[PDB]
């Protein structure tokens, strides 16, 4: 449910995200080394591929990839509670289960441009917790991919630094517009409305110092995504599009770090991709077991708590 | 710089606080068992006392107590950047260095009433960042103690659930007033102005579910104090009363837990007072060394990382 | 319902007011020269007095004085829909019907200080639209007189430039407080809530140029009181304290001009007190007949349309 | 600078407008009967036409038509300080001086649809205060015509009830968007920013009662256009797109009344088109001389103060 990209000097680029949902999302982290053979779980005409890039990802119920980054610095965030209208699936085109959407992207491409160029070819038939896809890279580039009237719609440009789960993206830009005229040190909208979150993220992302110091940038980036999270247990059924923030992620594109934080358990740590073996030859599929509401606590660089496990099967046909 | 008390059912009371300051505050945690003999470090007429309650506290530069709780469930939060006018100190009356103010309170009293009743009768003159004192109890009671026109001024009542560092507390209630007419699901002020923070804290504190489940309450309480923290590195010298949030505390009054979180390092853990030896007979002074910007990471119940250390000397003379 | 004072250089002082009410107020203008003998219409112990200062006033139903000024430059605005608690009237003390309250003040005093000094010592008991009294003078001084818990309460000072007929005056200052921190060119509250009106009036009053040019000042002052009026026919029963603006008044203290404008009829004009005969020796009581909803249109200096009439009898027995 | 259309029952349609500018606009009112032969004052290839419909209009500096209505109920409001990029004028195509733009429209068409169908096919090139054109009808229809990237751009639909001078119209709808989520009785933006004015006008226009009672509707409509006017003398050079409101018009489409009000002089009146002779055979060109800052005061139906005058020459070459 909320995402933004910060761009500092000397390629110090960072993508942060909050997950908002009404319930436990059953998230564990996974490491997938390169050269994995995969199917889109969309019946006999599922798309197939062999991963080119290793990733570290956050699962949706250990049956989907909902967040993550790859060793090339591409980040993917699948946002929940979106206004989608997905296409019908005949069965005759190559199909891709939406649960694997993010994984396909993370496995196959190094940049947002690479990904967008291929996405505009015709092999994006999604199958089908409603979902849209946000992407960012180490160069600071961004894109969002939506389904509106059964059609894939892509916005692509580094100026799209902030994205929310509701409403559609051309609408999000509209709701933000009023606040481009009002200075963010004088007034900001402070509710948990997606528009309000959007505006605060946009203001704070651009106000972060751009000077090279990763510890500082990280500090400022968390503090901002925390600001834009939805407090827990507070929202009422009167506002269906808002949900409590369950967890947060921060992706350090330069240094290849994936930070994770729980709202339900005091639990914050990160995975360092530079110490992972993502090779075909010896790299293992590994899982970090967080447990329900991330009760299993880790801290610092948590790589050593990763355990060899068989990769889960994506949800599909 | 921002503090609020949440009151749930069955004595599930929680006090949360953010520390806002322009720089490192050099904070480490300390455990002080009962029966410690102390001096107020205010020259020959320093007040003296022997602690009646063990505490766990957060230091200011290992030369002051700026935050903490005691085994009876009294909490003390010393807020920074306040509008004070402290009295002059003739050497003649019993004196108390302000660096030990919070400690004196935590050491001597079990409740906010107990503390207010004694402070009313003027047992000392405070001696002298600028600082004011916020207190809360396991019964949900609250008070704030300020110095205005060289005089100790106390507000005392459970209805005073939210306090900021600026301006004076009477003024804080005034700046909040406008927003009592506007529903918090429709609009909230979203900047880092103390008034804005105040208003969001009051709305969210009362919107938290009151149902008995500590893990849920804790989750909702952090998420709210995080919401009212000031994002890191963002504020400019144009607005002198606002400062980046350096860390947060959450005090669980019922279960006697002290949670601590850093903004500069991913570092979150808690101290469980029920597993500490706070006896005069066999209770040691212990310190948890967090290091500059809390670089030393802990997690979960961090009691075992506490180390026997000689207690620091409070600042003043 | 909305009043403000602008203070320019060289004693260019102006008081503006909007009248908000749910229905026709039946207002006509009257001229009362000096030396009129009057009774307070409060039974056998009614206060009695002989006017010292000629006035031009706006009636409430030709049975009360609800607005006006005197030849010395004292202005009185009786605001409607207030939170009053009026005293009981035994019958033993000198009494004054509230319908004549403003008239008594305008007739007897030249300044706000003069008036406050005499009203402090309680020369009468008010006898009972719910009503409170606002005053201003050619020196820029202001006061408001309210009844709270059956007691006369007076606020007196030049700094009280803005008053509403919403909540008690002490509460008005509180609701305004938040907006003293926010620059009025960046954000202002735009609804018809008394607090919102108050805040816009306080900002615009202090932003008007202070350079001596009456035509310009007048233009600015109307434009501001128009801003702060409540649009006609718009308010819903959900907000009982707000009412459509029926008319506006602007008092030029220096030049002794009383401007009047209708919201229900396009009708705007003024009375010039310097061309009226207010002497006891030859001055007549005169009325300008505006009619229901001010259907009788005048323009410019409307003095010539004033007609000799017997003064009305104030309500109350 | 601000315009809106109110639509009541039984064809009770009204267009109101504020004119905002930094200085005197030198406006007088004119009556032009039908059958006037006119040139576009754009050199040898000026467009020519013979008026079909009599109009009453407000001039720019007696050299342009900036506001008005015709006997069929078409209204035209030329807004000032717009973001235009006008086309180059060769000299080869039929040309129309922008000063006569509104007049051409009022003279030739009875409805907004009639006007849009002809303007779509480009009968002329506008020849060139920056100006854009707003139109409304007795049927409640609206359109706005702008020049963006040297191209005529038209928005046409009854939904476009509110228009400002800034920014371009597509951008105006965007800046309004945020406030479609917030109820106008709970919060409205209260500054003089065009967006703020836009939002308040859209809310109040739709909240006006739709009853058939012209005096009431008129009252509400003025009160609203007064609300969205920019107070006089208070804007600073820091905000270049905002200007003091100089005057207002209200057009009663059903009854064919043109109301005019000054901000600089207390002066309000109207022209009744049903009592004008607009025939070619006996109708005279007439002018109502308002004078600098509308110092010449009129009131009520001011028709009798109209004086036979030679029509002015539109600016051009």
């Amino acid at each position: 449910c909320t995402r933004f990209v910060y761009i500092g000097e000397n390629n110090q680029v960072m993508t942060a995200r909050s997950m908002d949902w009404k319930t436990d999302v059953g998230t564990n982290l996974w490491v997938f080394p390169r050269g994995m053979e995969r199917s889109g779980e969309a019946g006999p005409n599922s798309v197939k591929w062999t991963s080119k890039y290793g990733s570290v990802i956050a699962s949706g119920y250990d049956v989907s990839t909902t967040d993550g980054m790859n060793e090339a610095g591409l980040a993917a965030n699948v946002l929940w509670l979106v206004e989608s209208s997905y296409p019908d699936y005949d069965g005759k085109s190559p199909g891709l289960s939406i649960a694997a959407w993010a994984q396909y992207v993370l496995d196959n491409f190094a940049t947002v441009e690479e990904a967008v160029r291929v996405l505009e070819k015709n092999p994006f038939i999604i199958v089908t917790a409603t979902l849209h896809l946000s992407l960012s890279d180490a160069s600071g580039d961004s894109a969002i991919v939506e389904y509106i009237d059964g059609k894939q719609v892509i916005h692509h440009g580094r100026q799209y630094q902030v994205m929310t789960n509701s409403p559609t993206f051309d609408e999000q830009l509209a709701l933000n517009a009023y606040w481009t005229q009002i200075g963010g040190t004088v007034m900001l909208p402070g509710t948990n409305r997606a528009s309000d979150r959007f505006v605060r993220a946009s203001f704070y992302a651009n106000a972060i110092p751009k000077s090279e110091n990763p510890v500082e940038a990280i500090a400022s980036v968390f503090s901002v995504i925390r600001n834009v999270s939805v407090p827990y247990g507070i929202t009422t059924p009167d506002q269906p599009n808002i949900s409590s923030t369950r967890w947060r992620t921060v992706i350090d594109h330069k240094r290849k770090l994936y930070f994770f934080e729980s709202a339900l358990t005091p639990n914050v740590f990160w995975i360092d991709m530079t110490k992972l073996d993502l090779s075909k030859e010896t790299g293992a599929v590994k899982k970090l077991d967080l447990g329900a509401n991330q009760i299993h606590i880790y801290s610092g660089m948590a790589n050593e708590s990763l355990k060899d496990t068989k990769p889960f099967k994506f949800l599909g046909l």
